[PDB]
């Protein structure tokens, strides 16, 4: 009865999850493509020790899109505090187990989707682990998603190995059929770019005639985007990905409580200055509004979803 | 539909229940929480919960889900701290932590696995099983008892104020048939029966009470036991009004199976009819086992014999 606009979203952990939780209530068909380059935490140990892609960002996305009883949702988010076992998320372990059974991370994700009554298609950026590397300004290379920000040098660029990393066929079809393509929100260097740099994905995005919106970071991240303005974020996407990837940039152009600023300053994070002249000079549209809530600083999934569709 | 309550542990209870659920019966399974070996044991110690393993298997035996979800629940990690653990155990452990209550966790997993029946733990807290040997020494822990290389005189449970669930006692009260076993005599059947209040409830019940006797001995537990030795042990621990009929495999076993079991110092339980009659119980004897190279009860035949 309703024509649902097809929307594809690229991201990682918490930014994607917050947005999807709201976007799923709109009249849209969602495809979420989730980075498999992380190597920290429970996800990272399971990645190394079981030889599977890191399941953590996928797990959160699945929970965000799930429609199950509150108890099952808690079960899936349960984190062991004792045991070898200590630190692991039960939902990661479920994903791990399903991936072992099927020998296929993408089939595992789709089986968990059925179990969690997920409305939408969740896909990994690749069916195998990706390793993220950072080239610093001095030319040195730091390897591993969670190691890059601890280098205390400035990132010049990031890139992925294995070089013959492949996206899922379904992923490329999703981009082809997309009415809207949303990039972010998430870490620039550790979530957005590791998705966009999968071979074939930029090419597919460029050929698409969908509207392409980049949801800009609201805060800098220490060791990743120290001192970045909004245009610095967009510039980095363009330098890695070329033209035809971003049409409009969505930015929080209003102020932030002093208490929140203070709390983020303790982690050497500060607000991303919105520099409108420089953004217009990069040739994209600017969607500026009150787009964040304090919940910690998160995007307002409803306002953002509605801005990306109106 | 007849109300049937079954007492057991691991594989024997699981094999029976898989068949019995297909009959017109309402099943209550009461599962030992005294085990301390394997993944179950490590989780028991490390997370301070009752051992989830025997319950996991019972839940899978009664489940009605797609084969994939069943495999997921039975998945065992081979690498990782994590290695050796069953994902189904981990699921029960997580649910128990969230609800702070093992029985409620089991009931939540029952809904998720579309379980046909009520699965209850023997108690909502861990039970420690102790074995007093003939020499008077005590060996503590379910998985240590058989390794003692001495002969068991009796077993008993701590904590002393171990309590069964109210729902368990109701189940016994309402039962039309009460089935004891199959399972290890000293590490599955007795640890269920000895929970304070359970034998009293069974004795008060007028339900028919059938004991499914072990087909094979177990080294370090029931070496040399006849069928009457098994029943006598139940009677010595539990008194009268617990067993009306004993169900036994009175027919022979393939030589290759005997040989495979003899490698583990296990041998067939000799059915001594005269001594069984002397203990005052009825004997239901038939071909009740099937052969992998492993020896299991024929759930269908057994189910039908106990419902007659
Ligand atoms: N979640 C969203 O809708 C949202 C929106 C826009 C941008 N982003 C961007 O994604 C990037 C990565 O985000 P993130 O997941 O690391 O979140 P974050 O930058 O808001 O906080 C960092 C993460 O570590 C913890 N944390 C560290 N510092 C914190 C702080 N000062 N206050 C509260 N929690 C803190 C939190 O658990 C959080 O997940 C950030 O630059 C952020 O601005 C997220
Ligand atoms: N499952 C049933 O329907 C059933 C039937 C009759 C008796 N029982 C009794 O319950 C008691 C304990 O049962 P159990 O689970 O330890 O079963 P078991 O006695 O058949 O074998 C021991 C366990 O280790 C394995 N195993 C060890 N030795 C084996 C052998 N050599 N050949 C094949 N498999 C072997 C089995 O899979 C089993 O889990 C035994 O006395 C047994 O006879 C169970």
């Amino acid at each position: 009865g309703m024509k649902k606009k097809n929307v594809i979203v690229f991201g990682g952990g918490t930014g994607l999850s917050v947005l999807l939780r709201g976007l799923k209530t709109f009249p849209v068909s969602i495809t979420a493509i989730v980075t498999v380059a992380d190597d920290g935490g429970s996800s990272g140990r399971l990645r190394k020790e079981l030889d599977i892609p890191p399941p953590g960002d996928v797990r959160n996305v699945l929970v965000a899109l799930s429609e199950v009883e509150p108890l099952l949702e808690q079960l899936f988010q349960h984190r062991f505090e004792n045991g070898g076992l200590s630190g692991h998320s039960l939902g990661n372990l479920l994903l791990a187990g399903m991936t072992s059974i099927t020998g296929d991370f993408a089939r595992g994700i789709s089986e968990m989707s059925k179990v969690l009554n997920v409305r939408g298609k969740v896909l990994p950026a690749s069916n195998r682990s990706i390793i993220l590397h950072g080239e610093m300004e001095d030319g040195t290379i730091v390897t591993g998603e969670s190691s890059i920000p601890k280098a205390g040098k400035k990132i010049k660029r990031v890139f992925l190995t294995p070089k013959d990393t492949k996206p899922l066929r379904e992923g490329l079809e999703a981009i082809r059929k997309a009415d809207v393509i949303v990039i972010g929100p998430g870490s620039l260097y550790t979530s957005v770019l590791p998705n966009l740099l999968v071979p074939g994905i930029c090419e597919a995005i460029k050929q698409s005639t969908a509207r392409k919106v980049y949801i800009c970071n609201v805060m800098t991240q220490n060791g990743e985007t120290d001192g970045y303005t909004a245009s610095d974020h967009l510039q980095a996407i363009m330098d890695h990905c070329g033209v035809g990837i971003v049409d409009d940039i969505l930015v929080h152009g209003e102020p932030i409580s002093d208490t929140v600023k203070a709390k983020y300053a303790k982690e050497k994070a500060e607000p991303v200055i919105v520099d409108e002249h420089k953004l217009k000079a990069l040739g994209v549209g600017t969607i500026s509004d009150y787009f964040v809530l304090e919940q910690v600083l998160r995007h307002n999934a409803s306002k953002v979803s509605e801005a990306i569709l109106e």
